[PDB]
């Protein structure tokens, strides 16, 4: 049995490399035609990982007392079997360019220029009786350094960036530099939701561990630096001219693949439902 | 050319009750199984009741683990829910599976033993057959409002039918914390396990943006007459340092409302009993 009010197609982008896009909307609807006017939309990189989650969120909140009508999930992901993930394909997608990357990283603008002009006009050709009342992008750990990467390079591409325990530790914190310049460059602002798992910097001991494992993965945790990175960058941006509203949250007892259901499903409720965000 | 999103390694199949009413019972397993009988040997199980609204989180949560590094070959997910078109609850349905028996519950309610049985006597061994060469390792009831209260109940009445109980967000509230009586006979007569949690702003909900006064006051008062928060903390403080729990784990969820906090509770709670068995003597 398929998913209801669902339907995914495949697209290429100008280099010929395939993607699946998921879409998702509003349970209640009969057709996709049912919905009329503005609507929000979020795209969700690393797609697989997510949409289904993400597309029961969203249904979830026609119970809540907050529900406004609901909005449109995209998931833009890869053709993958067995696997959420493409190890290969994401790196590329999902990394700012630098002059000391490895091989197939740095494709971040060639893949945000794709989601532009190739995924959203796709989209919008599905519903072509709504109009975008406004557009979120939400990413997790390598989607998270795109996301941040959005923000600063391209702020007025999205109206919200969602960032899921951002990999800011890459490339010798690279994205610090484009964060830097955003703040320093002086000129509606876009907003930016920033979260991680408690932990993620700060992981507790397993039930079958022992001493030298738990161990190695506190030092890995500690060169990661999930938390404090992200803290830095928010206090960073604190008092920003460019930057609207700026939500940051910790989620209690959440890993880094645990804290997707989280941030992901409050990503979306808050965008929906309470736009827009208090400065 | 656009076609329907097919949901790859699961199953749905209908079951009655002893009574003729209808389930839906939807099943999931490991993504990098090749087909559904290319598991076997030991594996752990979680049910989840008001299934519609919490399959799907579940099993992509499941799924999700296999990139983790404490994966130890995942589990089984069940979701137990209701034929249903257009949403993902049965008002009518929940409100008697969901709570317990009492002599002043209104009509509709007070069918949570006929559910429970239900659960033991027809879905457990209707997954087993459909996992022929499994065999159930360890067994998880989940549930969330009416169904924290189910999984309550399960555990003060039915302590060995599971070996942990997940009660997110639960209606400790109903019927005048009726809830209460059978949690205070319990302790006073291995151990099962509890997992707890709520979210912040559950009882606690902030302002919305150009929300009236008099509308967020009305919200306030709901807030603090069901009193989620506290409710869950005393019902944790009186089970603490009893004979017949292994464990106990209370979480608070730091911004998170009554429904947003189900995509949180039951992605934490397959996580645990999944990868963490057995859980510390807390
Ligand atoms: C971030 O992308 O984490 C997500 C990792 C995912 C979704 C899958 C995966 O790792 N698989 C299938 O192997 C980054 C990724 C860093 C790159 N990496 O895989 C490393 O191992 C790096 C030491 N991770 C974090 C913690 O932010
Ligand atoms: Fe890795
Ligand atoms: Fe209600």
């Amino acid at each position: 049995v398929p998913l209801p009010n669902s339907e995914q197609f495949y697209l290429e982008n100008d280099r010929g490399e395939p993607y699946l896009i998921q879409v998702s909307w509003p349970l209640h609807w009969e057709d996709k035609q049912t919905g009329r006017g503005p609507l929000p939309i979020i795209y969700i990189v690393d797609g697989n990982a997510l949409f289904l989650t993400a597309t029961e969120a969203a249904w979830r909140r026609a119970a809540a007392s907050h529900f406004a009508g609901g909005g449109i999930i995209v998931a833009i992901g890869y053709p993958l079997k067995g696997k959420l993930y493409d190890a290969r394909r994401r790196s590329f997608d999902l990394t700012p360019p630098t002059a000391c990357a490895p091989v197939g990283y740095g494709g971040a603008d060639v893949f945000l220029d794709f989601i532009e002009n190739s995924v959203r006009p796709a989209v919008q050709a599905r519903f072509p009786q709504v109009s975008l009342a406004r557009e979120a992008l939400y990413g997790h750990s390598y989607g998270g350094l795109l996301a941040l990467h959005a923000l600063f390079t391209r702020p007025q591409s999205f109206d919200c960036y969602i960032a899921s325990s951002p990999s800011i530790w890459w490339n010798s914190l690279c994205i610090l530099h484009e964060a830097k310049a955003f703040v320093e460059t002086k000129k509606q602002s876009p907003s930016l939701m920033v979260s991680w798992g408690s932990w993620e910097q700060h992981p507790p001991r397993w039930a079958d561990e022992l001493l030298d494992h738990y161990e190695a993965r506190k030092r890995t945790a500690a060169e990661l630096r999930m938390a404090d990175n992200a803290l830095d960058l928010c206090a960073m941006l604190h008092g920003c001219s460019r930057l609207h509203a700026l939500i940051k949250t910790e989620y209690e007892g959440e890993d880094h693949t645990s804290v997707m259901s989280c941030s992901v499903s409050r990503g979306l409720t808050m965008f929906f439902e309470d736009w827009p965000f208090h400065q």
